């Protein structure tokens, strides 16, 4: 029978919306740094659970291994980045991925409009948004201990949605699904992914595995 699901639609904070437009509608070379930002964001979450579990071992009930998986899908044109970090509560998602102002947004847009390399985005504290260099739509699935699993999604244009996720359960962590733009499909190629992880993500303190579908 028919199922019902609640959705909540949110507006991006004004300067965050402006940044997204700037990222989306301006040409940048060096778009590859998007993956560095995602792995760094995963690494941040992995540190958080690592140290939490030193206090309370019953925070690792939801899964012991701390790692990152990269999953390209050439048929769907998606690149999926999965971690077993601390995850996000509903309030974490809404606040941290779009509604609360970030202190670095205006500085970064100013820097960028003066010719700064897009690679600086991480240092301005808004690196998540680099996903929109290569992705037309981003879905973030997340599971925090003692909260339910949520899905966040945005195609930009100034809004995002959040809903309880009735899809495949994750133990704990965050899964980012990048629906890549048509001219950005090189980031589905095994060689290219290896190249950029090597160049930009070599000092990560957690194992990363690349899963490649049989050609
Ligand atoms: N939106 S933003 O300001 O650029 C941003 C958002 C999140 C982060 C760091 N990551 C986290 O805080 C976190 C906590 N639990 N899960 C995450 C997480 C978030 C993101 Cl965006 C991710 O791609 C992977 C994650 O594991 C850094 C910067």
């Amino acid at each position: 029978p028919m199922e019902e699901e609640e959705v909540e639609t949110f507006a991006f904070q004004a300067e965050i919306a402006q940044l997204m437009s700037l990222i989306i509608n301006t040409f940048y070379s060096n778009k590859e740094i998007f993956l560095r930002e995602l792995i760094s964001n995963s690494s941040d979450a992995l540190d958080k659970i690592r140290y939490e579990s030193l206090t309370d071992p019953s925070k690792l009930d939801s899964g012991k291994e701390l790692h990152i998986n990269l999953i390209p899908n050439k048929q769907d044109r998606t690149l999926t980045i999965v971690d077993t970090g601390i995850g996000m509560t509903k309030a974490d998602l809404i606040n941290n991925l779009g509604t609360i102002a970030k202190s670095g947004t205006k500085a970064f847009m100013e820097a960028l409009q003066a010719g700064a390399d897009i690679s600086m985005i991480g240092q301005f504290g808004v690196g998540f948004y680099s996903a929109y260099l290569v992705a037309e739509k981003v879905t973030v699935i997340t599971k925090h201990n003692d909260d339910e699993q949520y899905a966040w999604e945005s195609s930009a244009g100034g809004s995002f949605t959040v809903r309880t996720d009735t899809g495949e359960p994750m133990g704990r962590g965050t899964k980012v699904i990048l629906h890549l733009k048509e001219d950005q499909t090189e980031y589905l190629e095994e060689r290219r992914i290896k190249e950029i992880v090597k160049k930009h993500s070599q000092f990560i303190g957690y194992p990363i595995t690349l899963f490649v579908e049989k050609e």
